[PDB]
């Protein structure tokens, strides 16, 4: 059951968050964030750059100072803040959804029952972490005890995306803080305000001041200041494999700093003569259009055995006709506004391209509503490979339907991209599901399912979609320095 | 390839090995060892008794005292010791396979390919262990630096079986040598004439005296003087589920040594009417025939859903009265005869009394040969659970097939056993065998095969087919035990 | 910061714990437990026997079954129902803390600020294991795909001792149910309260009927009949040496059931002649004195060099007859009473054969108090390994100090035992430390410490003191029964 | 034992290793190594530039295709091409130390028993992780199955240094090898000999063709077009701080490939005032002057706590004054030429600067012999934080020592530096060891000892002495790609 949204929730926190207070930019700018339903300013909120990112970063090094209360606390401690947290988020949790609706446009029933639930069971996993990741003891050669410590990276950069706001923050500071790490985070300039009022609660949660700092900004500025930063350990950024680049070489031009990423894809979903046709069609459909096409991970090519083509076509089309498109916060609604005019504009173009490439447009393919960013569920079947929509990732409601002939055919097709974040197989064949999530060269593969994370499975790219893991125990090696300590002995025995 | 056999290979080790040297029995008693190819003497054995064990007990403690060779050595050259010894039994391997077909009966060929491979493999694998069972760092509350060391656990005394004498030797040592504990071995009186060749190659490999002792003679007195000493901190036992029980009960009225115990089964092999025919039909053959059926984990129970059940049978019983019993020295020869005597007449009371209870007998049923211990390979028929064929481990070429309708009758059918050691399904279905590999109280489920051990996977029972596991990094916890160490530091820091 | 204490809190559950109800013994039969600070009987509970013990394993078996609700039930959600009952065991806290000391006697502040604290930490530390567990999938040889589950032991029978009532049921319960097994719980007849109010918590946490079954009653009777049941999967005993075997025996003699023992000690606790002396006299007083003497691991064997053995003697005689006993609700009461008579009569009885065996009484050596098991702190100095009293567990606030010379000999000393569940160094020297550490024949070795338990580091005995390990990681593997599932690929890639 | 060198070793091998064939540089152009104990050019070399870098990785990506033999080889086989490859170089142990010491300058001694001991033992560590490196099955929520494959990360590129050629080799193709990855690799323009010898015996022990590919050539030409190729994977660099930073700039430039660095330190060796003098003096003196100071992790600044300074200085004045500098094939020769005349000149640049910026010379300072590239060992006193020497990375035979006063003191002081490769700590005190240990910001803390490497304990930078681990099972997590796999299950049970 979903309990009743405020449809126009107050906003409380809308600052610089550094030592468990709220600062305005050191230049005193502001910037709008936009409520993408209607086109309408939700509230100014502090324009951070390089000199508050500067500020945050010696407010991240102070709280980790050696015999710093955060330093010292007892690593099952940690866990206990982190369970705290949840708890306080879960207090909040309708105020929580519909901040994160007004901001993002994702349906309230969603930002309740998805995204915020998500968040709860990743800030609870990781705090069963704290006190788990153990070092090791080890048998070398000579008279010699050596071990190793799993110590913080340190002062942790996180740039994070705006397609998830709330879930990501978690995504980032559930490893973070598990590990006895500080951080500074820069926050999405479209959905900065669900992160910020997350600030207050890590401050009544009781984290020591400098633990958690909040940077809102633009990435040029705030994102690029972080990543250059020579006193930032390590970076981890999610967004577009473009900006992606830049992170890297910005290490490479500073301190060294540490890197992981997690960029785009354009992720094959396979569908099988044998897979059950009803639940294939939906999965599809799911794995396409959730969060308004604006997922990482979309099932952004749907690859369908030729015997079954014409009838999952068919099917698909019905399908997103139906999908209701309007007011996220109407409990009817499936599917919001997309995130901002850039993106809107984005995607129209992306729609008249596969128009003009020869793509067969099957239903949709233009604007949704005359108010607000919202986009019709558009469906191109007959897709090529060459094709500008079979190989960019566009991030929207656009699907596209490609038909092929054999399994060896297929995973050619599906593994010539430059992308590999996630890949799907909808098939009852033992071997085929077997044959095909072993040669699928993407970082999560799933078989008869889609978009099921858990914060106990680890999560990234192959190939340029990114690098290193988030989720479950993987997600805490990016936040783990390991220091070995070799200690000679009078004599060492088994 | 295989290298032509020695027919009559000469035997150069029969007596007791302790301190890497051969001894008589104190009571000068010897036991003669019997080739059941042909019912004959092959030679006479040191029949140790309890003082034999005590003298071993007593070296291998001295073996095992903080400072000693074996103790000091670096855990890196114990796998080098390890791999010293598996190249020198490579390098004597075609003498091996013919001593182990000669002293035991199986087909040299399958000495040679199957058992005397796996050997090398399991102590390849074990050598590659003996540096890398860490202990762990610990992030204990409070100012204190906590860590485990991973010791060996000692005196290991290990009683083996005569099915697979030299493998369950290499299974037996591999681990324990792995972790650094010395050991006092009793092997089989029906198989005792490899493990003592290979005590040879132990001491020619440069382990140092005491580390391996072997103990030839019987259960009763060598096997319960193991059991029963006062001095010996683990014992692992495996053979009959009726020995077992008297191991735990002489372990815990002894010292409470750990023990570990790997025990009979009579083992489900469920056949989908989806699987494929043909190779379900000759895998459900050698899950059964394998080894004159001499396998903890035959496949004595084969289940076959009704609509392929006709057709199965046919198939089975055509594929079973074609199967050659022989000489195991002459290549043709698919089937040894049984072990010994004891053995033999077992199997005949356990045919006459699937007749006297009314299954099918499709095919054999009598005995193979004059000369040695030969029985035919014998199929019975609508095979009923209640059944003592169907519930009673037979230990030889005597095949059970049952018939089943559905997927959830033959899960409750399957596990109500006493038994859990291994299990199987056929099937082309993802959901099927993902369903029933869930389902089944088995130590081991394969999939569309059987038998398929690999060193790196463990193996062992539920319920009263044993308890611990062999095989992979799990084979290593029950050769360990485990010291926490807890130090008072000025200031824990993260 | 420890709220005023109800001196005579009242009792609310006294009967047997199945299926989330309370049940009356099917003979309705009940015993007394007595506060033993006044020796007067609390109240009366139900006294279970085999035939209530069979009805809760039953009750267990059935809540086992799959597709029951704590079969499917999400790890991560046992992990929610741990965190549950830790967060009511909170809510609980004056009471519970109150209710210890009453029928156990040890001090209410000490009920408080440790017990109950422990209590707190070790549930939340395994509600973090829950879903974090994992099996692993195996590189095996050959056209295979090898992986395992890591599945729960089953029906899980524990009997714990009355030193630690609660405590001792969370160290039981956190691991067993953050692995998804069921449990029958025998509680010890001198203090069951304290565990069958949190069984009410249990129901109240939302825990399916029959994962958690409490019987109360004698143990020749209810221990007894969980340890030979036929339907238990698993025994956990701690307690003395004696029923460890009976145990160990009964299992054997039953199902083959999986055992794990923590019984008796006699820890050495070594003061190096570089030991800070306060830290090491305040230190070796805890290290004994502790609950009223009554741990598994008191440090009854104080060696001390002989260079410091006068002043440790001096200081620590002083230490003792300044050591408040009286009533434990008092808030400068430092020791309680005894638990119970007989616990009380056989400690004075060790008394009087310290006196006539030679070692000298320095301090106390009779009755505290006219009413209640108080005994005076005891102090013995010269004591000699051959002597009962450095030999034998006391289990009473009986100090034993011992002088010696050299660090090889105390080594000796120490390990000349056939216990070995603890052992303690106080050195200010790496070296020394790091030899001691290694040497010693101990579960744990404290260095600068004692009796430091975290949730995070395993504890368990060497040879007599038990086998298995408790806490951090280890303390699941007991509880997990291993399944290796290895299926047929087309072809197997790396 | 050290068998006799031949002092003139002969050249087999001189080309580029492409598809185990020797080819030319696409140029046809060769470049000269020179002998740096004379100065005089042993043989020319082929001049790899990008387009045979090219050729290479063509190579390497058809050897890891699905299906390959490589791909399809058991992981436990790919564990026996490694001890198949170790026990080649064990063979040609001798002619591969006194080749070694032609073209890099070390002591043939030091070759015999340090480098090749350590390859040897490198590559049999890493033999047995082949198999053993296991994935996991995870517990997630819902109605799943999920599990992680350790998957290979591809086409690593690898780029060594000149000052352990052998030992670098062994450190990259170890854990590359042991997961299945291909390698491309090129070597240092100072010291290709080896590697390419090498690389014949990579061929004779039956790696498939292209798995591993060597390009010897210069940094900006080979290096360069490893770092920047748009199908290399994975690169991995050892060398210069300096370098370090176009590696991660070229990787990001490019397609986003994974980064490891091994770079620079200027490590600090703290002496505290209770060690043990005589051995102080020596491991410092090792510390610094091993491998003619070329070693990344040269204990290049020596605080020595003042009460001690003064003996400190006179004994190591004394031992570099006596250290033998000479022709490396002279048993009696500790210290050889520096690599090459660049570093030459460098180093005696390094000594005017200490000279011109105050510090005490006490020794040494000057060019050893008339020919060749040999430097006296130098010792300076009373040196400052401030100073050159005190803070760059001489890579020579010159050490440093620095005067402090207390611990709190000298853990700023060590830690007062971008570099944090290794440390050290000379104490006999419990606590200042493990308060120093805990402190210093350094990948490896050695105690009472120095440069005390095994396989087994893994060795990497803090801060801007690089990122990533190697050697351990650390070593592995660069060389795998975690691929997720989630699978709808009927019904998810515990
Ligand atoms: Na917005
Ligand atoms: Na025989
Ligand atoms: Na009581
Ligand atoms: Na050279």
């Amino acid at each position: 059951a979903v309990p009743a949204p405020n449809q126009q929730p107050e906003v409380f926190c809308n600052q610089i968050f550094i030592n468990n207070e709220w600062h305005d930019a050191v230049s005193r700018k502001t910037f709008p964030t936009v409520n993408p339903s209607t086109g309408e300013v939700i509230c100014q909120v502090a324009e951070g750059d390089k000199e508050d990112v500067d500020k945050a970063v010696k407010a991240a090094r102070a709280a980790f100072q050696l015999g710093s209360p955060w330093r010292r606390m007892d690593a099952s401690h940690r866990g206990r803040l982190l369970n705290r947290l949840a708890d306080l988020i879960e207090r909040d949790r309708t105020y929580l959804a519909a901040l994160e609706t007004l901001d993002n446009g994702k349906p309230y029933v969603i930002s309740y029952l998805v995204d915020l639930d998500m968040v709860l069971k990743c800030l609870r996993y990781y705090a069963g972490w704290a006190d788990k990741y153990h070092g090791k003891t080890i048998p070398i050669d000579g008279d010699f005890f050596s071990y190793t410590r799993h110590e913080p990276v340190g002062v942790c950069g996180q740039i994070i995306p705006w397609n998830f706001p709330l879930l990501m923050q978690a995504w980032k500071l559930g490893p973070a803080l598990a590990t006895g790490n500080v951080v500074v985070m820069k926050v999405a300039e479209q959905t900065p305000l669900t992160a910020l009022y997350v600030a207050n609660l890590i401050k009544e949660a009781g984290f020591p001041p400098g633990v958690v700092n909040i940077v809102p900004g633009f990435g040029p500025t705030a994102g690029a200041a972080i990543a250059s930063h020579e006193d930032v350990d390590k970076v981890a950024f999610a967004g577009s494999t473009e900006i992606g680049r830049v992170i890297q070489v910005a290490a490479g031009s500073s301190n060294l700093k540490r890197v992981t990423l997690e960029l785009g894809g354009k992720s094959p979903n396979i569908i099988m003569s044998d897979a059950d046709m009803d639940w294939a069609v939906e999965q599809a459909h799911f794995a396409l259009f959730f969060n308004q096409g604006q997922c990482c991970c979309a099932g952004s090519r749907t690859f369908v055995q030729e015997d079954i083509y014409d009838e999952f076509v068919e099917r698909s089309v019905a399908r997103a006709k139906s999908r209701v498109v309007g007011n996220p916060f109407d409990s009817k609604t499936e599917q919001g506004p997309q995130v901002d005019e850039t993106q809107f504009k984005k995607i129209l173009g992306y729609i008249n391209t596969g128009k003009q490439e020869g793509a067969k447009l099957l239903c949709g393919g233009g604007i949704a509503a005359d108010r607000g960013y919202f986009i019709q569920p558009t469906v191109f079947g007959d897709v090529q490979d060459g094709m500008t929509i079979a190989k960019e990732e566009i991030f929207g409601p656009v699907m596209q339907i490609l038909k092929f002939k054999t399994i060896e055919e297929v995973v050619g097709r599906a593994n010539n991209s430059t992308y590999g974040l996630a890949a799907a197989v909808f098939t009852k064949d033992l071997d085929k599901a077997n044959y095909l999530s072993q040669a699928l060269q993407a970082g999560t593969v799933w078989v008869n399912c889609y978009d099921v994370f858990g914060a106990q499975s680890p999560f990234g790219g192959y190939k340029m979609s990114g690098s290193g893991r988030e989720l479950g125990e993987y997600g805490l090696q990016a936040y783990t320095e390991v220091k070995t300590v070799t200690v000679k002995v009078p004599q060492k025995n088994s």
